[PDB]
Parts: C-alpha cells; sequence; structure tokens
C-alpha cells in the first residue's frame, strides 16, 4: 500500500512505502489523533524477532542480506540470546543503529546531517568516574573550538533494569534554577527540581543566573554521582545585538553545545539508558522558547521595554517584535564567535531536501508536524506548508521517565 | 478511553470524555498520524437523525420526554415515507451552532452560541440566493462591527438537484495568469476567475478586483451576480509608522465568509451554507500577503524596510512579516472595522477550551490549525495539548463543485 503527502505551496507530491515497516504504536485510533500530546526488561520471547529485524536491515544495508556472514551473525546472536539472555552489538552494527535512530527520529529537524555522527563506544565503561571521563571526552570533540560536531556516546545497555547506566541531567550543560522564597525564580525555571537534587546531593551553588550545573551520574544501578565539568570545556556565547548596544547589558549568554542526555536508545531490542548525543544549535531553540517562553527566562517584557515599544495592546505586536530582534542577537553572537548556529530558514529548507531525497532512496521520512516547524515565523518556512506522516521506525530514541522518580536508593 | 491533556507553560491538567461520542474516522491509526494531512438511504439516515435529536432533547433538558418520544416517532414515519425529513427552526439553528462548535480547526469557538442563523430553506432560484446572500453580507459586515452569521440553504435530495455556492469564500479577489508569466491579483483565485470568465464575467484585469458570485439552485447551471460594491467593505493597508507603507497599494475586505462547505446535521447534508465571522490578523498579513503562492510581499516590503536581504539569518523576512502584520490589525483598527490579533485570539481559546471541559467533558481541537502561522510558541495553544476527532453536527470540506457538475 501507498500513502501520499502534498505540498501546499509547491504542488509536489510523494509516496510512503516506508511506513510499511512501522511497528510500535503512536497513540492515535481511528477515533482519535494525539498528534499534539508531547507523551502518548525484555524476555528471550519479544527479543530474537526484534535482533532478527535488526540484523536484516543492517545486513540489507550493506549489501550482504542472506550472506553466509549475515546467516552466521543471525545464529551466533541466537545462541548467545538463549545461552545469556541478551546479546552483544558489533562496533559496526551499533553505529549503524545509533545513526539509525537519528535518521528515524520524527522530531529532529536536522536530520540532513544523519550518516555525520562521531560513535563513541562507552560500553566497557563501568563506574561514575569512567562515564564522567567519557562524557568530557564528548563535549571536548563536539565543541571542537566552535565547529561543533555531532558526536553521541553509548554506555552499557540495560541488562535487568536493575543496573541501568543513566546520566540524571536532561543535557550535559544547563543552567541552574533556584525558586526564591518571594516565589521568583532565580536562573533557569526549568531546572528548578533538578538544581535542588544536586544541591541535596552536596553542590555548592554560586546561585546566579547562568550557573552551568555538575553532571549526576549512575553506573551499573548504583546511586548517582556529582562531577563538575572542567569549566574551559563549557564553550559560552555572551549575547549581543548587532544594532542594539544596549542588549549586552541585559547580561544574556547560552551555552553553545546541545547535548541531549536523558533519552533511550532502543537497537535490536537492547536499551541504551545512557546515550548522551548533541549536534548544534538551530537559533529559535534559544532565542525563542529558552529566552522567552513564560516558564523559562522570560524576557519579552524587559527587551520590549528597552525598545520602547507599544505595550499597553497585544495587537501593537510587541511581543512579536521583541521576539525577532532577540532572535537575530542570539544568531548574531554564535556567528560573531564562530560557533556553529543554524537559522529556522536554512534549518527548514535543508529538511525539506532531506525529506525528499529520503522519499526517493528509502520509500519516507517519518516526520512530526507540530515539532518540525519552528516556534516562531511558522508559515513562512517551507516545512509549515508540508504535508508530513508520523510513525515509528526502529532502531529509535524514546523518552524515558527521569530517574529520581524510579531509582532505588542503595545509601 | 478517558484522556487527559496537559498545558506545559502552566501545569494544568483537563480530562477528555467528549471524545468517546465522536463516531467519523480521523485518517490515524496506530500505526501512522495524520494530523498534518490538509483532507485525510433510509436505513443509514435514521440513526443519524436520532443521535442529533437525543443530544438536541438533551440541551432543552427534555431528553426522554413525551416531546422527545413523539419528535422521534414523526421524524421516523417522516423518513421511512419521504425517505428523508424536515428540521424544526428550533432544531436548526441548535445544528449550526453545534456545527461551528464542533469545528476542531476553528480557534474563534468562544464565539459559538452568537450565531445568527438566516434559514434559506424556502430558496428556490440563484436569483433567491443571490438575495439571501446580499443581507448575509450586509448584516455580518453592519457597518464594520461584524456580526456572525450563516445562511442556509435547501438540504441535498437525491444529489443531482445540489445547492452550490462555486466560491470558496462569498468575497475573494481575482487572480489573472499572465503573458509576463506572472500572476496579477491573487494566484490562488487563477481558475475560478477563469470559470467565472468563460460565463461571461468582464473581468476588470487588476490586482484586487471583487470576484462575482456563482450561484447553482437545485442543481442547476450556476448564474453570474456582482455583490453591491457598496455591501463589500475593504480596507487599505497602511502603518503606524512607516509611511511609505500606503504605497504599496494593499487592501483586504474585512468580512471572511467562507461558502464552499457542507453542513452535515442529523443526517442532513446542507451544501451550501456560506458563514461568516471576523478575521484574525494573521490571516490577511501572515497567509493572504506573505505566502509565496498568495501574494508574496515580503521582498517588496523588506527592500522599503532596507533590510539586508543577503543572508537568511539577518530575520528579514521575520522582521518584515512582523510589521506587515502590525499594518493589517492597525489599519482595520483604524477604520472601526472587528478584526482580533493572535494574541487576544488564542488567549480566549483557551479560555473556551476550560469552558468545554468543565462543561461538555472536551474540546476537539486541530493543534496544527488552532496554532498561529508566526510566533506560535509565545501564544498559549503553542503549550496547550489538544485531542482531534470529529462530532457531528459539522462542517466537512467538499470538492469544488465544477469538477462534480456536468452542464
Ligand atoms: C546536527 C544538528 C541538529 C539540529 C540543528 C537539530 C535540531 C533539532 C531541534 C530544533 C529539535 C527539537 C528540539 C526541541 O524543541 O527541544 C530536535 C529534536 C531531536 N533531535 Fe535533533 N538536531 C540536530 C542533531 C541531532 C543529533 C546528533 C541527534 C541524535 C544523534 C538528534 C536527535 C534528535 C531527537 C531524538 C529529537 C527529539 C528530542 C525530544 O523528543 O526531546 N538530533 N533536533
Ligand atoms: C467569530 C470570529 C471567528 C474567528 C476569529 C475564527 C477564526 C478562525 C481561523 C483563524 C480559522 C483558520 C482559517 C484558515 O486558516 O483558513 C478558522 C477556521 C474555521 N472556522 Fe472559524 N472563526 C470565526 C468564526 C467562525 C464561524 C462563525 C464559523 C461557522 C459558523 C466558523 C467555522 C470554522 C470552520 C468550519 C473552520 C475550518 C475551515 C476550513 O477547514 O477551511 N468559524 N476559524
Ligand atoms: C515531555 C518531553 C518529551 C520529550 N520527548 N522531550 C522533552 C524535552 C523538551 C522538548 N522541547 C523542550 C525540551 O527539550 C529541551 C532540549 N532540546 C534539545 C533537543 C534540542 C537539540 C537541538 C539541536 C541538537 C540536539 F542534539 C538537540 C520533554
Ligand atoms: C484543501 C482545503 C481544505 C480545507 N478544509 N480548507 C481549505 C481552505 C484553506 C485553509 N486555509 C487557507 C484556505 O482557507 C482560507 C479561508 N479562510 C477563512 C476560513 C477563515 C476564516 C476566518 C475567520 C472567520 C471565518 F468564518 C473563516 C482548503
Ligand atoms: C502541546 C505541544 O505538543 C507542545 O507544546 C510541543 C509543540 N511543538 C514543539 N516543537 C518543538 N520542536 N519542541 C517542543 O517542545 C514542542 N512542544
Ligand atoms: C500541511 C499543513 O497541514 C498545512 O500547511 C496547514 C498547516 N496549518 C494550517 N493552519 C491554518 N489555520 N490554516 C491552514 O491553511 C493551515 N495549513
Ligand atoms: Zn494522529
Amino acid at each position: 500500500r501507498f500513502l501520499k503527502v502534498k505540498n501546499w505551496e509547491t504542488d509536489v507530491v510523494l509516496t510512503d512505502t516506508l511506513h510499511l515497516k512501522s511497528t510500535l504504536e503512536t497513540g492515535c485510533t481511528e477515533h482519535i489523533c494525539m498528534g499534539s500530546i508531547m507523551l502518548p526488561v525484555r524476555t528471550k520471547d519479544q527479543l530474537f524477532p526484534l535482533a532478527k529485524e535488526f540484523l536484516d536491515q543492517y545486513y540489507s544495508s550493506i549489501k550482504r542480506f542472506g550472506s553466509k556472514a549475515h546467516m552466521d551473525r543471525l545464529e551466533e546472536v541466537n545462541k548467545e540470546i538463549e545461552s545469556t539472555s541478551t546479546y552483544q552489538l558489533k562496533d559496526t552494527e551499533l553505529i549503524y543503529g545509533a545513526k539509525h535512530a537519528w535518521r528515524n527520529a520524527s522530531r529532529c529537524v536536522g536530520r540532513i546531517q544523519w550518516s555525520k555522527l562521531q560513535v563513541f563506544d562507552a560500553r566497557d565503561c563501568t563506574t561514575a568516574h569512567g562515564m564522567f571521563n567519557y562524557i568530557c571526552n564528548h563535549v571536548k570533540y563536539a565543541t571542537n573550538k566552535g565547529n561543533l560536531r555531532s558526536a553521541i556516546t553509548i554506555f552499557p545497555q540495560r541488562t535487568d533494569g536493575k543496573h541501568d547506566f543513566r546520566v540524571w541531567n536532561s543535557q550535559l550543560i544547563r543552567y541552574a534554577g533556584y525558586k526564591q522564597p518571594d516565589g521568583s525564580t532565580l536562573g533557569d525555571p526549568a531546572n528548578v527540581q533538578f538544581t535542588e537534587i544536586c544541591i541535596q546531593q552536596g553542590w555548592k551553588a554560586p546561585r546566579g543566573r547562568f550557573d552551568v550545573l555538575p553532571l549526576l551520574l549512575q553506573a551499573n544501578g548504583n546511586d548517582p554521582e556529582l562531577f563538575q565539568i572542567p569549566p574551559e570545556l563549557v564553550l559560552e556565547v555572551p549575547i549581543r545585538h548587532p544594532k542594539f548596544d544596549w542588549f549586552k547589558d541585559l547580561g544574556l549568554k547560552w551555552y553553545g553545545l546541545p547535548a541531549v542526555s536523558n533519552m533511550l536508545l532502543e537497537i535490536g531490542g537492547l536499551e541504551f539508558s545512557a546515550c548522551p548525543f548533541s549536534g548544534w544549535y538551530m537559533g529559535t531553540e534559544i532565542g525563542v522558547r529558552d529566552y522567552c517562553d513564560n516558564s523559562r527566562y522570560n524576557i519579552l517584557e524587559e527587551v520590549a521595554k528597552k525598545m520602547d515599544l507599544d505595550m499597553r495592546k497585544t495587537s501593537s505586536l510587541w511581543k512579536d517584535q521583541a521576539l525577532v530582534e532577540i532572535n537575530i542577537a542570539v544568531l548574531y553572537s554564535f556567528q560573531s564567535d564562530k560557533v556553529t548556529i543554524v537559522d529556522h530558514h536554512s534549518a527548514t529548507e535543508s529538511f525539506i531536501k532531506h525529506m525528499e531525497n529520503e522519499y526517493r532512496c528509502r520509500g519516507g521520512c517519518p516526520a512530526d508536524w507540530v515539532w518540525i516547524v519552528p516556534p516562531m515565523s511558522g508559515s513562512i518556512t517551507p516545512v509549515f506548508h508540508q504535508e508530513m506522516l508520523n510513525y515509528r521506525l526502529t532502531p529509535s530514541f524514546e523518552y524515558q521517565p527521569d530517574p529520581w522518580n524510579t531509582h532505588v536508593w542503595k545509601g
């Protein structure tokens, strides 16, 4: 069966056959669409089919499907599963797997880059101090003095679910949030709870507006341990505006390296609960979301005040005006400092070319419109006009519950 | 079976039970989400009628009452013998208001209970349709103090005697493809304009020519009528700060009036049911003015503002977009023509959603349509989870008539 998607700006029609390989469920039914809902230990029984599906995909990709090497590997994994109840990936399979989880990530606008991913194999890691060392090396490699390189570091897979590796931070680099007695927040409101955990675990908080948080790292199901990323490894950009000289005195800065650390990587039924990955920012993530969400730095008012915009009516579009200026400043600042960043026009145009390519060579490209369309200037980007099909392919990145809710404290 | 929706800005959680009354299909399966796709007999009619009359009698607190059972009986008898039935005026009004209430793509539904319903089921000719439409246009416009209205022409019978407004909206601008190779006017209407010309319209061949109505009564060939120019309230677009803005020569009409949809009430199908409200400013300033396949004016405006157009990362498109939208709002407000900005409309929709959750058990909503086409995340709807499902009475999209019609 075939499914068509149309682009309402170009009239280009694409045909999806790849959705036929989709396994997992979406949350939607014939009677309800859950397209805007944010969140809509395995047996041997469920594991060998998943391993087999994966190895079939891997061997096809290398043009060796049905070969002796393919058949031998199937047998070897079969025997390993029956005897040890899990299995180990070869390095070449782990690489393929992590690249494909990115390629398959329907919420990711940056996927034109998927085949260029540095995979660091950290499956020999055993302790949190070892996790710390792996993560520093990741940060230093990815940062590359501002010439950012995509990378992922993969710690040991899940076993009984009692010995999990986890990075408790949601990203490797983020700013502390501090809830004040008067109810106001100092720093980033998104990280208040995690900041309190750090403090409880013994972190000495500087208590400013941009304190880089410490890593809280759990190895082998043990209680997590605190480490401070060497400040010389944390590249930051002070935010200034090309025309407005008062913009610098707002005191804003942001870090260069967006590094997601709370997701679960599934490859061939194995679960990598600690697999921090990083790319580079699209400007709007910082300028629109981090700075202007009401629940984050929330700087719209202060900027618009300083721009002397008419603020007595929403219909002057003061918020919209201030928003564009803040986003100009982020992009200017990163570019001026030679730190990799992409604007939302370039990123979305690249995504559309990626998606058309994928339709031709792969038969589809699952995409989540709700997430791919940027949070400002939606319809002046070509993705707004593009119909997309959302479905779940493996290998995949999945959300997992924050570890403080599930962790069995050892003491 | 009971579902939760969370607002990620406010942490407020709502529980949806209303979706269990949904019947029609979404196009989504457990394996594929089609959320971003624009278009995803006697026996069949009685359950549809029953479903509707039940909700109606419930709404007036008379469910299971003598008057309820009596109407159910009368409608059954009328279907059995005539193969259809006629709605009482009260039912027609209730059904139209509820088709709006159920419109998952409509951000303006806080307004749903204030809809003036014009019953045009006695209409028999295209000239009669023109009369009803001019009256609708004048009533809804109200000298710029706009009032929501729908005008409901006779229901489908054997489907070869359909009433249709061929126009996609009552008021739109013509588009003409040029020897230059480009498009003069609104590129969205090039096909309809040619059909108007080929049926006899004398086009002024300008950038902002109000299209004629093409009206089809009783399945006949459609006929042309010009809406009295004095009933079409238009707004010249100027800017509060930029004096050069007026020289682009832009204008738009005050009355958004959708006229190509099908109203389904209790299984009956109203194929001509033009309706109208008032604009959210982004529809004109973002979509009508700045879509690449529409008036596509970003480049001209950016140039007049002398922005750096060498690189996308200067955000020249984004700056010009805001200014265009400030101008649309300023112009309508100055000329005292009802308009709503996207901040105000989305704030009201969150309030409406909360009312609908507490009072009705939910509110079907299509996030892809509800979130405005600019500044998405600085409006509260961006952070609001929405469940999309189909309730009846409903408005449904129907295919352009020129494909269906035989002359
Ligand atoms: C290289 C440049 C990249 C850019 C510009 C980019 C852009 C983005 C953006 C804007 C989002 C939505 C983020 C949000 O709103 O929170 C996203 C999501 C995501 N991307 Fe990328 N991305 C890049 C690289 C990567 C890499 C290297 C990976 C993995 C190897 C990846 C996997 C993901 C996943 C799994 C999501 C969904 C995140 C979630 O559910 O929280 N991306 N991407
Ligand atoms: C009172 C002021 C109103 C406002 C501000 C408003 C707002 C909007 C907006 C912005 C859209 C999206 C339009 C588009 O992007 O093409 C829309 C869609 C829609 N609205 Fe409203 N609306 C109003 C009144 C009405 C009325 C009176 C009705 C019916 C009686 C209605 C029913 C619909 C329907 C069925 C759609 C989807 C149209 C389609 O699929 O093309 N609305 N509304
Ligand atoms: C409930 C929930 C579910 C889910 N799947 N993700 C989240 C995280 C939510 C989703 N938007 C806000 C918060 O993420 C902030 C982190 N953004 C980093 C991903 C972007 C990024 C950008 C560029 C390269 C990358 F590798 C990564 C929350
Ligand atoms: C393929 C297709 C399907 C569909 N359901 N609608 C369309 C119409 C497409 C969808 N967005 C653009 C085009 O409508 C422009 C009409 N805008 C008027 C509706 C808005 C409006 C606004 C305020 C009050 C109202 F009563 C009505 C096209
Ligand atoms: C409720 C809604 O799904 C939610 O706010 C989404 C909308 N789109 C998004 N898109 C991106 N890229 N990131 C997000 O966090 C969100 N949040
Ligand atoms: C493909 C995508 O569904 C399409 O471009 C949609 C997106 N959201 C929209 N939202 C509104 N209000 N109106 C539209 O016409 C559209 N177009
Ligand atoms: Zn869906």
